[PDB]
DNA sequence: ATTATGACGCT
DNA sequence: AGCGTCAT
């Protein structure tokens, strides 16, 4: 009742660039604006695999993981970009480098926590309190919110998607109260408000769209950011939960997409995430464990406690690749040269963070698959990095796996590799 | 022969 | 410390 935490507390957005990759390119390269298009790396394999796809190209069915051969054949008119080549590897510096200029921009609003190469979580509470200060009990007009959706409306009492958007935000906007500025649903609408000067002034500066959500939480809002891609954001308010969640296949919440979510589904016997609230809390602990279970418990009512972590950069500089099937590497020189080739861009990538962002990293981790491993990483073996030189931690990196050479001949390598993995990690201030 | 990362939990 | 899970 009225002792029954709600999570309303907090105000929190998920800001997602649409088809990232893709419209660096398109940016780049005016040709390949308005089109299906996608980003790819390498070419000799099947085209390519694709990595990113242009919503027009989405509608013929082009995804994510395509070869590029097969997108084709979806998409015969499909344009492709690919990813640059450095020292033999993909190499992802320009998205980074523009991944940057989104952050940087994001910054202004608000603290933010970088979750991934082109989103961003932001804790807008203090923010709405201030901006609530400012409208002095005025409404919110529709026209501050232009490309807002609301979860869960119209509903009761007609056809193009834009005039159900409207319809949506008009029912969300008369039934607000406006008076009370502590209210959860105004302070989300105050968010979305924020929201939306945010992404307009991405898309101002960088020529980028992206899409968010808003809501109280980190999951609902990277659920409702989701809803309505591209170029559009969607408030979920607590009261829309019960709703959503009542057909929400449980994999589609973060985190849920795996075994665990595999397991939620099988042992329980249900399918949605709103199924689980029939479940106490130590139900659900004694089946998934005391944190799974309490966040389950918490989860399916719409209420989450994950702070947004002041965090602009990652926390790790890392650099791999993969050699599949005849392509990997069998001889102690082709294990150096693949060594030094991804040492000399860590330590590319590694000096360049030294000098603008005032850290250093002190960790360097060696990931290794071996041939017949399905494991993402057969070994993974940490050493001490004391100084930015490639040829170092290359022989480093060397000196803590050659251990795993079964082959007693010195040349060769048994079995062989295929995947080298660095990772710069543990930075101190500089 | 999806690939290249990044975050984070477990023991 | 090293491994597993999840994301995409
Ligand atoms: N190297 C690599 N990059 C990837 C991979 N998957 C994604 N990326 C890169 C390419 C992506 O552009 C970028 C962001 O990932 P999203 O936000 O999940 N997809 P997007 O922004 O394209 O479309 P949406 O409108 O649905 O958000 O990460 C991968 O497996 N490998
Ligand atoms: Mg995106
Ligand atoms: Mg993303």
């Amino acid at each position: 009742g009225p002792h029954m935490a709600t999570g309303q507390d907090r105000v929190v957005a998920l800001v997602d660039m649409d088809c990232f990759f893709v419209q660096v390119e398109q940016r780049q390269n005016p040709h390949l604006r308005n089109k299906p298009c996608a980003v790819v790396q390498y070419k000799s394999w099947k085209g390519g695999g694709i990595i990113a796809v242009s919503y027009e190209a989405r509608a013929f069915g082009v995804t994510r993981s395509m070869w590029a051969d097969d997108a084709k054949k979806l998409c015969p008119d499909l344009l492709l970009a690919q990813v640059r080549e450095s020292r033999g590897k993909a190499n992802l510096t320009k998205y980074r480098e523009a991944s940057v200029e989104v952050m940087e921009i994001m910054s202004r609003f608000a603290v933010i926590e970088r979750a991934s190469i082109d989103e961003a979580y932001v804790d807008l509470t203090s923010a709405v309190q201030e901006r609530l200060q400012k409208l002095q009990g005025q409404p919110i007009s529709a026209d501050l919110l232009p490309s807002t959706y609301i979860e869960g409306l119209p509903q009761g009492p007609t056809v193009q998607k834009e005039g159900m958007r409207k319809q949506g935000l008009f029912q969300w906007l008369d039934s607000l109260q406006i008076d009370n500025l502590t209210s959860p649903d105004l302070q989300l609408t105050v968010g979305a408000v924020i929201v939306e000067e945010m992404r307009a002034a991405i898309e101002r500066e960088t020529g980028f769209q992206c899409s968010a959500g808003i809501s109280h939480n980190k999951v609902l809002a990277k659920l409702a950011c989701g809803l309505n891609k591209p170029n559009r954001q969607t408030l979920v308010s607590h009261g829309s939960v019960p709703q959503l969640f009542s057909q929400m296949p449980i994999r589609k919440i973060r985190s849920l997409g795996g075994k665990l979510g595999a397991s939620v589904i099988e042992i329980l016997g249900i399918e949605y995430m709103g199924e689980l609230t029939q479940f106490t809390e130590s139900q659900l602990q004694s089946h998934f464990g005391e944190k799974n279970g309490s966040w389950l418990y918490a989860m399916c009512r719409g209420i989450e406690h994950d702070p947004v972590k002041p965090r602009q950069l990652p926390k790790t500089i890392g650099c791999s690749k993969n050699f599949p099937g005849k392509t990997a590497l069998a001889t102690r020189e082709q294990v150096q040269w693949w060594l030094l080739q991804l040492a000399q861009e860590l330590e590319e990538r590694l000096t360049k963070d030294r000098n603008d962002n005032d850290r250093v990293a002190t960790q360097l981790v060696v990931s290794i698959r071996v041939q017949g491993d399905k494991r993402l990483s057969s070994l993974r073996r940490c050493c001490a990095l004391t100084r930015y030189d490639a040829h170092k931690m290359s022989h480093d990196a060397f000196t803590v796996i050659k251990n795993c050479n079964t082959s007693g001949i010195q040349t060769e390598w048994s079995p062989p590799l295929t995947m080298l993995f660095l990772c710069a990690t543990k930075f101190s201030a500089s």
